[PDB]
């Protein structure tokens, strides 16, 4: 297993997860989340959310987060020093903060995610986002 596009259908599953939140359930949400992520892949994760002041924003005026996710592609794979096999992908996110009364413009984005094995033991899926990058799109 642990094809190529099996990592990618990964990626682009946790972007769904990470970018569809409630405004009331999401602490829990995204606490949900951390298996899908090295503790640095999730720090990106919490750099995203944060440049775009969405846990404020939820927070505050109540709204909840709802985001697509395009075709994505890989940029490349390989294996770092260790020989852990990773691939990195890059995916377009569109994004948009919606309320009862009213919503924030959309946002549009290009993701790149770095995807790193791990062993089966400590994570069935034996994989986890070690990197996540948002750019501006």
């Amino acid at each position: 297993m642990w094809s190529q596009n099996d990592a990618m259908a990964f990626g682009s599953q946790a972007l769904a997860t990470a970018f569809n939140l409630d405004f009331v359930h999401y602490r829990s949400q995204i606490s949900s989340l951390s298996p899908r992520f090295s503790d640095e892949g999730f720090a990106g994760y919490v750099n995203a959310l944060q440049a775009s002041n969405i846990l404020e924003t939820i927070k505050k005026e109540k709204m909840n987060l709802t985001a697509t996710t395009g075709a994505g592609v890989l940029v490349r794979q390989g294996q770092m020093s260790d020989g852990v096999w990773f691939w990195t992908f890059q995916y377009p996110v569109r994004m948009r903060l919606v309320g009862q009364t009213t919503s924030k413009p959309e946002q549009s984005f290009v993701f790149e995610i770095t995807i790193q094995r791990v062993d089966p033991r400590l994570k069935p899926s034996g994989m986890e986002i070690r990197q996540m990058i948002s750019r501006n799109a």
